[PDB]
């Protein structure tokens, strides 16, 4: 066997930023690494026609203060993503342009009922803790309905439910039906909240990294050199013995004190367990899909849209639509002009069916028809991913939960199983299913792990981050009026009052 | 390597039924299973306290044609469960014991509220087809609702919205809000409909094997001899060339011209495949979960419940009981005298925590409560068996689809991916989460096989079953009133 201190499973961001600082505290670590390559759900592609892009994970913004931080250190730097013009609201087969995050609503009811829908998801968010969304009040009354029963429920207006429902597929790449409410709610709040999760400027779609996001695995594995091992998917965790024994499908054992899984929840059912997992764990990873996406970038002369007061930014309702969200993609020195489009949940499966061709050629005809512009089917390059075929990631962005789970078996998610600690994005208490996510929970783990050696005080397993200097987060506020105005049926009461 | 014609992955009722048919036909055949057991979700426990006890699937009744057919051929015989005396529903703490298959209403609006669930689950399973639900008209409306939602709109009354959770908690061990509306109402269906699915006389739970089921995987077993390896958990199937590479965790390689994975869906999680799979097997292998169940046994001197003109069926109502369903376990003679309970759902996962002992004093106190018998006190013997600990099960009875999974997922499960052909009773269309189905889908998955070879034609894949000689069907009746009296919201339009 190849002896070492801790094999951590997956050189994703997680699994990479828990060597880093295991490394970094002088012990011995291995990656295993499934693939031929490091990243996981990050894929920066390199090409003369694109120079680079991201294929997965791309985002970061202000409070993801663990992945800048790390990223920071690693040489890289990031780049405003372009929202310098007009957004577009694209709804009943018309193209609304506006500024500011949300897009508007003019019809007085139709406001009162958006507003009540963003700011009722906060006020139930603020109900549910980060570290244990199980401990809400309401947790199974709550856990026991899908986000569409809550729609169904919160939204007097076709137009909220349908922008309510846009919300939920682009946010967690899942339909309303299949998600739990709870979980739903817990996720929205885990990032800030409404405003900060839909929000370029001032929120998670802010920036990129220039050279891409597979930039921070790819700089860990140099710093690590031959510790990372590709192209060993792990197939058998044996804890019989005294030492950990770490069995690869090309036929290598490792043999280490502590193990970290760094892969999603439902991947470790790729591992035999010896001893069997206990029962809650067994039954857990069985029941947490991954979303359902393909991320395609279709590239152009110039950013002509930008020509129209256009920023490339693209919220289009619709079940025609292929794709319900766009960002301008174009490098931040003005070339390589591209639009990144999402093409999402029950769309990845229907449209996966088509050749690369056919769905350039639809994207091409919807953002003509959404910009207005012949320009648009002249497209120069196109580069796609569905992350649905993917083995050793099993979807994208991440881990949704079903109605039921969450209150039943996600006190498990994180609870280490006698010396396997889990990391992995979904595990994270702030940004889970991000790649800060990923930072906060491989850093946690390896911190569980020193604890475990008693290299440090438990009160040093959970650390803060201090705010980026580089990216200031600007406080999400609401005004009076969005506070105190009444919700539809708050409006019925009060004219049921008045009349009687 | 092992040099084969077919490679069966799992030695439970399906995957052995699959290696008998294909041996039969004089290919050479083997069987990978995970375990140092065959049988799967069945295990028959052998001791002399109990003689032997079905630990996992036990019954069989009228319909199921092909496990009544396979397990005769092997030598086994059935007895009827005991239904002479009442059946008891344990309501708001008493017990009203009664007579025939639906606990009885007696308030009038409750009672069109009871009778409007049952006709109307079968009402909606007539448009849902056997072979593929996902063609029902209103497919993805009845897909996208959880069967909560769909008791929150059909029940007026507490009363029925509770029996009908109980009713989806016991056929399906899941939660009415976990599991999709299409999918339960398929199941429901393609076991024969409400009154079928629930009965033990003319239903589901008519009959259990004479000395255990655990005996059909053995047998099978026995006959096939050391084409079975035991201990070989699969962890690799390579498509890449001429043969079909499949490997084992204790580092052996099968080679064979064809592959019947004859695992639970999810199950195949735990293989990786080379080439990967396609995208929608790939996805759907993490949307299917199994339900949760602890099957208990409770072990006393004499059948004393029939001394009160009770069977030992209790149906208990309510969150606080353990056991929301029992059965009487006595063997045929009268001895072994047994109450055979489930811990359902999500009391399975709550009542993990406790011990043996501390689950048997719940057990015992509860039958002695709905038995009004001091006799439940004194138990001679217990065994149980907790199947949400099973790495190689994931659950029981069978796996549950989440709403909005069967109609993206559905078509996928027992599509062929290039050499491999799907068995497993999930892939069965009668009877699919039994022991029957698990005969259904091994003989139909190894018939594809054969057909591949050319050695039968196409229509030869799915073949029909004689009824058997010693379980026959009755006909399901309904009354005119059944049929035709209102709803409440329909006795209402009438006002
Ligand atoms: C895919 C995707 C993700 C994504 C996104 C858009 C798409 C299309 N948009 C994002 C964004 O703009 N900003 C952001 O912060 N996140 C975005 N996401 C999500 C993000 O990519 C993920 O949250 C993050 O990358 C997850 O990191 P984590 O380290 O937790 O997980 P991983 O990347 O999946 O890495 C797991 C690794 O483990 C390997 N593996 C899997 N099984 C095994 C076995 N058995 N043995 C060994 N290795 C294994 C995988 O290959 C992977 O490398
Ligand atoms: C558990 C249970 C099931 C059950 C029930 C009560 C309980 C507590 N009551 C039933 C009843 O009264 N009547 C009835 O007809 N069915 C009842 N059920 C369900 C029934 O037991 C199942 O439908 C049936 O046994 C399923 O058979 P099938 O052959 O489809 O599936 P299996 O038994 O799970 O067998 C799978 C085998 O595969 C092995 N395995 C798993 N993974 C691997 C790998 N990777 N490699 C090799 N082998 C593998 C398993 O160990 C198993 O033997
Ligand atoms: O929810 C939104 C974006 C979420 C988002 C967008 C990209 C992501 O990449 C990984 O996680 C992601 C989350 C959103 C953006 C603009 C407008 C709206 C609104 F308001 F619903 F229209 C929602
Ligand atoms: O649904 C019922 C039984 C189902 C059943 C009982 C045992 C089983 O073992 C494997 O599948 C099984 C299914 C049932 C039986 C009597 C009454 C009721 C009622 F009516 F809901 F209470 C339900
Ligand atoms: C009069 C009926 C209008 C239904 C409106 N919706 C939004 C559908 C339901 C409100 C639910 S609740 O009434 O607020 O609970
Ligand atoms: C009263 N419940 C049964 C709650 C709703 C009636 C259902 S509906 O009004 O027919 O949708």
């Amino acid at each position: 066997s190849n002896k070492c201190d801790v094999v951590v499973v997956g050189g994703g961001i997680s699994g990479m930023a828990a060597a880093k600082l295991l490394h970094d505290s002088g012990l011995n670590v291995v990656v295993l690494e499934a693939r031929d390559r490091v990243g996981g759900r990050t894929y920066t592609l390199r090409n003369q026609k694109v120079k680079y892009v991201d294929l997965g994970g791309s985002y970061v913004g202000p409070t993801q203060n663990r992945i800048l931080r790390l990223a920071k250190e690693l040489g890289l730097e990031t780049y405003k993503v372009n929202e310098v013009e007009r957004l577009i609201h694209h709804v009943k087969g018309k193209s609304y342009p506006f500024r500011g995050p949300f897009p508007p609503v003019w019809n007085p009811i139709t406001y009162l009922d958006h507003n009540n829908f963003w700011r009722t998801m906060d006020d139930m968010g603020r109900e549910i803790p980060s570290d244990a969304p199980w401990k809400a009040p309401l947790a199974e009354e709550w856990d026991n309905m899908t986000m569409k029963e809550l729609l169904d429920k919160l939204c007097w207006t076709e137009s909220a439910k349908q922008l309510a429902t846009l919300f939920v597929n682009l946010c967690v790449t899942a339909e309303t039906h299949e998600v739990s409410a709870l979980w739903f709610l817990w996720y929205v709040k885990q990032c800030g909240g409404t405003t900060r999760i839909i929000s370029t400027t001032n929120g998670g779609q802010e920036r990129k990294f220039v050279g891409g996001s597979g930039q921070v695995s790819e700089r860990i594995m140099d710093l690590l050199g031959d510790r990372v091992k590709l192209e060993r998917p792990v197939i058998y965790i044996d804890q019989t013995r005294e030492n950990v024994l770490v069995e690869t499908l090309n036929h290598e054992m490792y043999e280490a004190k502590y193990v970290i899984s760094a892969i999603p929840p439902t991947l470790g059912m790729k591992i035999h367990f010896n001893p069997p997992l206990p029962m809650m764990r067994n039954q857990m990873i069985t029941r947490v899909p991954l979303g359902s996406v393909i991320k395609c970038i279709v590239y152009y002369k110039e950013p002509f849209w930008r020509k129209k007061d256009y920023c490339g930014t693209m919220i289009i309702d619709g079940e025609e639509a292929p794709v319900a969200y766009t960002l301008d993609d174009t490098k931040p020195e003005g070339n390589y002009a591209a639009i990144m489009g999402f093409i999402l949940a029950h769309k990845a499966r229907k449209l996966a069916r088509l050749t690369k061709e056919e769905r350039l050629k639809k994207l091409c005809e919807l953002y003509a028809k959404v910009l207005g512009s012949l320009e648009a089917l002249e497209p120069v390059h196109y580069e796609e991913k569905n992350w649905c075929e993917e083995q050793y990631s099993g979807g994208c962005y991440t881990t949704y939960f079903p109605p039921g789970i969450l209150t039943q078996y996600g006190r498990v998610l994180r609870q280490p199983v006698d010396r396997i600690y889990f990391a992995g994005t979904e595990t994270a208490t702030h940004w889970s299913g991000y790649m800060e996510g990923a930072v906060e929970a491989g850093e946690r783990a390896a911190r569980e792990i020193l604890h475990a050696m008693g290299k440090i005080p438990e009160d040093e397993i959970w650390q803060s981050e201090p705010e980026s200097v580089d990216v200031p987060a600007q406080p999400i506020t609401t005004t009076f009026l969005e506070r105190h105005l009444p919700s539809v049926p708050g409006l019925l009461r009060l004219i049921g009052l008045t009349t009687i």
